[PDB]
């Protein structure tokens, strides 16, 4: 990846923290500009041999001077859990289906190449032009989004992936309400221990749903690759 001098940079608003910026590069590109070490970088480098229309692209990396950066294309419309709250109800049930393909789309090809996204969730998803949707954070080595194996035992693979994205399929179906609202961690973990699952949104088909349980299986072989939910969500995108 290319290396970035900080004054080919142009910080024009600040538009999250706890830093992200909309800014410039050279002038030209809008880009965002993530201000923080070498587990920062190391995701950098990893993204930016991974090219997937559905997987967030680098311009480059900052190493100027502390904090250091990375510069980032820029989504016009930001995470996809913001974007479904501000948008809540001006969306149809097909968006929203093609809104989980997109991702889906993107988590095969890690899955492919081996790569564990650990945190997947809408808030890790971005949003751009014609509402395409872009995995965000995906190369670093909240029990909500846990799945058992990996809140008792941190187990993480491709399969626990899977329920993570389960759980982004509710977010999204539900328009960007909050799983297990006001319930805590220990809540959570009870809970699914016993058997309890996430209720179907209404703007969820039966068939839909029954996708979502299939991702939720308590048992990671029992739940499917994404190269096959893809296939699954595809159909289901015609009749269901
Ligand atoms: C949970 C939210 C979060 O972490 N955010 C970081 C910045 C992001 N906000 C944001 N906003 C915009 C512009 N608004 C969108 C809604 O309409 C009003 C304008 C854009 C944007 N774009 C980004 N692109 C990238 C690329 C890589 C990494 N992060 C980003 S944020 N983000 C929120």
């Amino acid at each position: 990846g290319s290396v970035i001098d900080p004054s080919e940079l142009t910080f024009v608003q600040e538009i999250g923290s706890g830093l992200v910026h909309l800014g410039y590069w050279l002038n030209k590109d809008k880009v965002a500009i993530k201000t923080i070490e070498e587990d920062f970088i190391e995701e950098a480098e990893v993204m930016m041999k991974l090219s997937h229309p559905k997987l967030v692209q680098l311009y480059g990396v900052c190493l100027e001077q502390a904090p250091i950066c990375l510069v980032f294309e820029f989504m016009e419309h930001g995470c996809l859990s913001d974007y479904l709250r501000t948008q809540r109800g001006l969306f149809a049930a097909e968006t929203l289906l093609g809104m989980c393909l997109d991702v889906c789309e993107g988590m095969a090809y890690l899955e492919e190449a081996c790569v564990i996204h650990r945190d997947l969730a809408a808030r890790n998803c971005l949003v751009g032009e014609n509402q395409v949707i872009k995995v965000s954070d995906f190369g670093m080595t909240p029990v909500k989004w846990a799945s058992p194996e990996v809140f008792s035992f941190s187990r993480y693979s491709s399969k626990s992936d899977v329920w993570s994205f389960g759980v982004l399929m509710w977010e999204v179906f539900s328009e960007g309400k909050i799983p297990y609202e006001n319930r805590s961690n220990s809540e959570v973990v009870e809970d699914i221990s016993t058997g309890f699952r996430l209720y179907k949104p209404r703007l969820a088909s039966t068939h839909v749903y029954q996708i979502m349980n299939h991702c939720w299986k308590e048992r990671p072989e029992d739940r499917p690759a994404f190269s096959r939910l893809l296939r699954q969500l595809a159909e289901i995108a015609e009749s269901g």
